[PDB]
């Protein structure tokens, strides 16, 4: 039995390795299918799944040989209980293969999605990044705005509802067979936590206050350009107003709802344009910002192979941007269908936070090199963008010119960045929330579609610009749902983004609550190594333990708690409460009158 466990040990290193060599081709296909949809690369990367999925069951059976809950390794006996876990991969094989087409056809759906433009409808070839994209996020004609809302969620939702329907039966019989209620439960697994959904009440129900206020101060903002007509009063806000596709955060409508419209709004993308920026000099800049943290560089393959603008041959691809670790050594990708935006300069760090973790954990086993929690991931990169999105560093990096930071441009910046970082966590949520209502099987399948929109209203108080009805299917046009990418992982990384930053501006020296010249909200860690060395005692963990140890490697903490959050904005909150109760601005809604069931 000692002899066991030293015979289980060896046995793990191999399996782990050629797990990670199985899982490399893996890797490889589903990036040529991402890259270049075809049907030849669908079938490819559907093979390949399959294959790997019957090699997990053998992997799972093989491990009932090891009496492994008498060992007396934590380690060894995390890494053969992860093991055991075979997700999707418990499917019989004909319904493996069948939820992956299925999968395949919903992503295949939503990459391939045009529509004709407003203005000339002989024109049909506009996608959504760039051209839709584009008008929702600049254009303040309503009835444009409303055109391409309805074409875009009738071609990227609608059209996928017999996929979506059976996607859901699949996941939910996947899940039973891991003995989890349902799909939501598996999701849930993931964060090791009993009470990891009432702690995400607990702290959006203390932000949601504060939510409430920035809604209905838009909403005076909106309703002042638009009218009455457009805007309601007391009703949801037209979501199709908001500057985003899905509403999920506004701030490309900062000028027309920023606090002091004559004082400055930080926008970096002239500037990057005016200095000719280019997608490669973005991601030079970003690997610039972990390097000058002590982090690692980027290796030679990420330069090599990584697609960082959109390809110009008329191919068909996934635009959505992603990071991928191939699980070699030094083998990381991202997939960015760039432009030299302000916003896209966000998501830039946003990518190669991914990139940083799976550098940082890939000489840990197989089974661990992936995040603490899957929050944790989502946060690393935003953590840097928290920093670069400060007129501290944009001034320093000469992008931001001529700027006085008095307390009505603090005021707009603290605006601007709560129309990201607020207004995202009611979004956030309902993603999940309705999914996990689906996947338990609480609401009927002729109720599917306003059970969405009822939960968009009831969280975030915004609604469709025309009237939806059972006839349409809206969920599956966000991308995350017709690519079945869990979406609470944004929650808790919006939540935990803060506390690593609280933490690394205090390490950096960039933050004291008592020093009026160190505010949180214009902290800067560039440059800061004793930051990084907090990333890296976190990072390089991976999975090994459970994210509250990985947490507690960086500051010592091990709850996840929004102080933070509330902490950046309080000077936010006390201005728009009063702001709002000054220009009788009114707060929530009415329930919303755009579904028919
Ligand atoms: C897209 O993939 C197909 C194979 O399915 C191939 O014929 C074509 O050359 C690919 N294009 C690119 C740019 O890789
Ligand atoms: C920077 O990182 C390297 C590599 O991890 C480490 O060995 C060294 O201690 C760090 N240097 C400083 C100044 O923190
Ligand atoms: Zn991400």
């Amino acid at each position: 039995l000692v002899k066991e466990e030293i015979q289980a040990k060896e046995y793990l290193e191999n399996l782990n390795k050629e797990l990670a060599k199985r899982t490399n081709v893996e890797t490889e296909a589903a990036w040529a299918y991402g890259s270049n949809i075809t049907d030849e690369n669908e079938k490819k990367k559907n093979e390949i799944s399959a294959e790997l999925a019957k090699f997990m069951k053998e992997v799972a059976s093989d491990t009932t040989k090891f009496q492994w809950r008498s060992y007396q390794s934590e380690d060894l006996k995390r890494q053969f209980k992860a093991l055991t876990k075979l997700g999707y991969a418990a499917l019989p094989e004909d319904d493996y293969a069948e939820l992956l087409d299925t999968l395949s056809a919903m992503e295949s759906n939503f990459a391939k999605v045009k529509v004709c433009d407003y203005k000339d409808s002989t024109k049909c070839d506009l996608a959504l990044d760039p051209e839709i994209e584009e008008v929702i996020s600049k254009s303040r004609d309503h009835e444009e705005l409303a055109y391409y809302w309805r074409e875009f969620y009738d071609k990227a939702g609608t059209a996928v509802r017999s996929q979506f329907e059976r996607y859901v039966e699949l996941n939910t019989k996947a899940a039973k067979l891991n003995n989890f209620t349902s799909g939501a439960e598996a999701w849930l697994d993931e964060y090791e936590d009993d009470t990891f959904e009432q702690q995400l009440e607990d702290i959006f129900a203390d932000i949601r206050p504060l939510y409430q206020q920035i809604h209905g101060y838009v909403r005076f903002r909106l309703r002042k350009h638009y009218g009455d007509a457009v805007v309601s009063e007391t009703g949801p806000i037209p979501m199709h107003l908001l500057g985003n596709m899905w509403a999920q955060q506004w701030s490309e409508i900062a000028d027309i709802v920023s606090p002091f419209p004559e004082k400055p709004l930080v926008d970096v993308s002239a500037e990057m344009e005016k200095q000719g920026y280019t997608p490669l000099k973005m991601f030079q800049m970003g690997d610039d910002f972990f390097t000058s943290m002590n982090l690692t560089k980027l290796p030679q393959d990420f330069w090599d192979k990584s697609i960082i603008e959109k390809p110009t041959d008329g191919r068909d691809l996934v635009c959505h941007a992603s990071a991928w670790d191939f699980y070699l050594t030094d083998d990381v990708r991202i997939k960015q269908c760039t432009r030299v935006t302000q916003d896209q300069l966000f998501t830039v760090h946003h990518e190669l936070g991914h990139i940083q973790y799976f550098l940082q954990y890939q000489h840990q086993p197989f089974v661990y090199r992936t995040g603490a929690n899957p929050g944790f991931h989502e946060a690393v990169g935003d953590v840097l963008s928290l920093s670069v999105s400060t007129p501290k560093h944009l001034e320093k990096i000469g992008l931001l010119k001529d700027y006085v930071r008095d307390d009505e441009a603090r005021i707009n910046q603290l605006f601007l960045t709560a129309l990201d970082k607020i207004v995202f966590l009611p979004f956030a949520f309902t993603m999940d929330k309705y999914r996990w209502s689906l996947f338990r099987g609480e609401v009927d399948k002729a109720n599917w579609n306003c059970a969405f929109w009822k939960l968009r209203d009831e969280y975030s108080g915004i609604e469709p610009p025309v009237v939806r009805s059972e006839k349409d299917f809206d969920a599956p046009a966000k991308y995350h749902i017709s690519a079945d990418v869990e979406y609470l992982r944004y929650l808790v990384s919006f939540i935990i983004q803060f506390q690593f930053y609280k933490s690394a501006c205090i390490k950096a020296g960039q933050y004291d609550p008592d020093n009026v010249e160190l505010p949180l909200d214009n902290c800067d860690i560039y440059g800061s190594a004793a930051a990084g060395a907090a990333f890296h005692n976190m990072l390089s963990m991976g999975a090994s333990k459970p994210w509250p140890d990985a947490l507690e490697a960086f500051n010592g903490e091990r709850i996840m708690s929004g102080k933070a959050i509330a902490e950046y904005f309080e000077p936010l909150r006390v201005w728009l409460e009063a702001e709002n109760i000054k220009n009788n601005v009114h707060i929530g809604w009415t329930t919303s009158n755009k579904c028919v069931s």
